[PDB]
């Protein structure tokens, strides 16, 4: 069956950069799969003084921690965008439950308002180094299907570009609105990819795919 992985870059990367993480899937099970890599607009970023960068929603502070302000709006348009690329996926024949969202950092946050906020349940969301980007209010918001997509949550404890503590502080939001989350810490790691991250990331769309 096919399966479509749409991966989310983080603040000031692009699409086409983060391409090559595909090959370090190298499972029978996922080579198959289908991956589509977007780049944000540029946009002026409030943390960068207003300096322009692919971004795909407004990032009030950098280092990110427990208490960040956040623009709530921004990332709703965002999530727009995402929304009309996974609408067009499964229009096209794809199974709901065969697609999977993950991103990184910016796109990682990105990635847990995408898939909580979607009308149906999808394979799986995979947050690396992300953020919870809205405030408890939005969860009233967020369709009954949707709290049915599993969340892989990754975070290195070492990382000062977004705490450690701000990753952990998405369990009790994501409990909060029933959703399934499975939190895997890296000890050591920063704000980056590591291999064995992405190698569990793959066992665990395995799991879902069944």
């Amino acid at each position: 069956a096919r399966t479509f992985i749409l991966w989310l870059h983080g603040l000031g990367d692009s699409g086409p950069a983060n391409e090559p993480i595909q090959t370090q899937f190298k499972s029978s099970e996922l080579s198959n799969a289908s991956w589509l890599f977007p780049s944000a607009p540029f946009n002026p970023v409030t943390c960068n003084n207003g300096a322009v960068m692919r971004s795909w929603f407004d990032v009030p502070e950098l280092p990110f921690k427990v208490g960040s302000p956040i623009d709530e709006s921004s990332v709703l348009e965002a999530v727009k965008n995402v929304h009309a690329i996974i609408d067009q996926e499964i229009a096209e024949g794809t199974n709901p439950e065969n697609v999977f969202i993950c991103g990184l950092s910016q796109g990682g946050a990105l990635t847990l308002a995408s898939v909580l906020l979607y009308p149906k349940t999808l394979g799986g969301g995979a947050v690396l180094s992300g953020w919870v980007p809205f405030t408890s209010s939005i969860i009233s918001q967020f369709p009954e299907e949707a709290k049915k997509t599993p969340i892989l949550w990754s975070h290195g404890t070492d990382d000062r570009m977004v705490l450690f503590e701000a990753g952990q502080a998405a369990l009790p939001f994501l409990k909060e609105a029933g959703v399934t989350c499975e939190f895997k810490a890296y000890p050591g790691l920063g704000h980056s990819i590591s291999n064995k991250e992405l190698k569990y990331i793959e066992s665990w769309i395995k799991r879902r795919l069944k």
